[PDB]
Order: structure tokens, then sequence, then C-alpha cells
């Protein structure tokens, strides 16, 4: 009667063939999956 | 009797407050007027 299951937490794939389950920690020790070619990202502001 | 004049060759303004009458040499020894804030420019190819 009412068979149950428990699944494990899935793992996300970060850059340099590294995988983890926390987006905060996996980014801070392996970088993004796709690396930006260049150093600068330009931001514009509109307002007061 | 008519009137006549001869104008000098106009000067273009390159980067770093440098002015010259030739785009090629002026770009070769001064650089562009507005420098690219970055390192690389990505080129995509569509063809055979």
């Amino acid at each position: 009667t009412f068979e149950t299951r428990i699944f494990d937490e899935p793992e996300l794939e970060f850059g340099d063939h590294h995988h983890h389950q926390d987006p905060r920690l996996g980014l801070s020790e392996a970088g993004p999956l796709q690396t930006f070619l260049g150093d600068v990202i330009k931001i514009g502001v509109v307002g007061n």
C-alpha cells in the first residue's frame, strides 16, 4: 500500500568539468560553465 | 580678372590628442580616437 521513494538532490555542472549541488559554492570554486572572452562588462545607468 | 585660393590639407584628429593628415600613418603611430575598453573582438563566420 502506497510505496514511497526518496530521491537524491540533483547536481549541476559548472565550468572545468566540475559538478556540485549548490549554485553559490559551485560558482566560487570552478567559475561559470561558459567563460567570457574578455575582462570588462559595461553597465549603463538611467534615473536620478 | 578672377579670384583664386589654395587650401591646405585638412587634419584629422586621432587618439591621445594627436593630429595628422593621413589615416594610415596616424592610426599606426597614435591609435583610434575612442579606444575599445576590452581586449578581444569576436568574429563569426558563415560560409563554405
